[PDB]
DNA sequence: AGCAATTTAAATAGGGAAGATAAGCAAAGGGTTGACGAAAGCC
């Protein structure tokens, strides 16, 4: 499911970003979201919390 | 005690043999480099 998906990254920290400084230091935490650059075939990374969320049925 | 001459021509060709093989092993390791979240003494 993908709400479910969804609501499970909100429970967490629940940030979605296309720029950070997380790849720079891993103690930083600093995470953006830019909203001009994203297109059709544009990659996106999201952060929770020791990267926790649940999977789906096929893993 | 330096003087030692000039031109001219330097071979055309035919051949550079194929047949064989070119090992199989067994190794090639991991030891540190983790930040948030959560109890939990402690100024």
């Amino acid at each position: 499911m993908i709400k479910e998906m969804i609501e499970d990254f909100i429970s967490k920290g629940g940030l979605i970003f296309t720029h950070s400084g997380r790849y720079t230091n891993t103690n930083n935490s600093c995470f953006i979201f830019n909203k001009n650059d994203i297109g059709v075939d544009t990659k996106v990374d999201m952060y929770t919390p020791k990267s926790a969320g649940i999977k789906n049925e096929e893993g």
